[PDB]
């Protein structure tokens, strides 16, 4: 508990809660940007490469329709994603450029990562080397510290959200689960492969929820396919709350007993929810050769650099039906979202 430690946190929450506080708004419009390609697609929103017409910048341009938002009951989850993502600031979480609605969308405008998600290099290449997993895993111990400290949960800890960047350095996207909680939380929202036992039985739960999909990540890192899997989510979620698993024999000492401390069932045992907290997991011998200050301040060579051959190439993102951003002559759901 270095008091250089203490400080910093300090200071990090006081700059998260002036912006918490007075959130920005209306920082840019549509025809400010050309459209370029589709990077991917979900139930009410996707995501557009787009380059800013006056600078030449390129930027990663999320869009979600606001009647399908209202439909499918995420209104709260969309207004915690924007507010929490214009008030963090760490070197391991993408940056919120711009944000503006219109008659039919909303808008949150992101810096352009063009090295793609991790779930697609660790599929290319089978599995992560023990020390290539350590790298990361390292990133999100100390992102999770960041954002638990600001009284925020993440939620949605999986590959598909981590981004790889031009250094091989982590940035994590897609606040849509995000929500500030003093206590405990309720809802039921996750992906299914990483839920923690006690969202699957309908308690009330707390930040032991992210150190338990941690303890999932890494796993999969380094066997290359996740710990519990089935056909159903009602047979996954079957296998989680039993909490039994296998490990491969190619697995370290070290590394299982690191994982059977964060995938257990118990939530009140768990490391990370313990009275010394996010240290039981930094001091754990897995990490004994982390240079933990290095690897904030981004002085350690990462492990492996995406291949692409500037700001704007699409190589390492896949290929979808590229549909139309339209935009009524009528305004639609303007009450539901006015603090946008
Ligand atoms: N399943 C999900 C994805 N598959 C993509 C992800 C997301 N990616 C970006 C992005 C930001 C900057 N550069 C490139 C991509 N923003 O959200 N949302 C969830």
């Amino acid at each position: 508990e270095q008091e250089s430690v203490k400080e910093f946190l300090a200071k990090a929450k006081e700059e998260f809660l002036k912006k918490w506080e007075s959130p920005s708004q209306n920082t840019a419009q549509l025809d400010h940007f050309d459209r370029i390609k589709t990077l991917g697609t979900g139930s009410f929103g996707r995501v557009m490469l787009v380059k800013h017409k006056e600078t030449g910048n390129h930027y990663a341009m999320k869009i979600l329709d606001k009647q399908k938002v209202v439909k499918l009951k995420q209104i709260e989850h969309t207004l915690n994603e924007k507010r929490i993502l214009q008030a963090v600031n760490f070197p391991f979480l993408v940056k919120l450029e711009f944000s503006f609605k219109d008659n039919s969308n909303l808008y949150m405008v992101m810096e352009y990562v063009p090295g793609g998600e991790m779930f697609s290099h660790l599929r290319r290449i089978g599995r992560f080397s023990e020390p290539h997993a350590r790298f990361y895993a390292a990133q999100i111990v100390l992102t999770f510290e960041y954002l638990h400290s600001l009284d925020l949960i993440y939620r949605d800890l999986k590959p598909e959200n981590l981004l790889i960047d031009q250094q091989g350095y982590i940035q994590v996207t897609d606040f849509g689960f995000a929500k500030r909680v003093k206590g405990r939380t309720w809802t039921l929202c996750g992906t299914p492969e990483y839920l923690a036992p006690e969202i699957i039985l309908s308690k009330g739960y707390n930040k032991a929820v992210d150190w338990w999909a941690l303890g999932v990540l890494i796993y999969e890192m380094a066997a290359g396919y996740p710990p519990f899997f089935a056909d159903q989510p009602i047979q996954i979620y079957e296998k989680i709350v039993s909490g039994k698993v296998r490990f491969p024999s190619h697995f370290s000492s070290d590394l299982k007993d690191l994982l059977r401390n964060l995938l257990q069932v118990d939530l009140t045992k768990r490391f990370g929810n313990l009275k010394n907290g996010v240290n039981d997991i930094k001091n754990h011998k897995w990490f004994a050769t982390t240079d933990w200050i290095a690897i904030y301040q981004r002085k350690v060579e990462a492990p492996f650099i995406p291949k692409f051959k500037g700001p704007g190439d699409t190589s390492n993102f896949d290929d979808y039906e590229e549909e139309e951003i339209r935009v009524s002559i009528n305004e639609k759901c303007g009450k539901e979202f006015t603090e946008f």
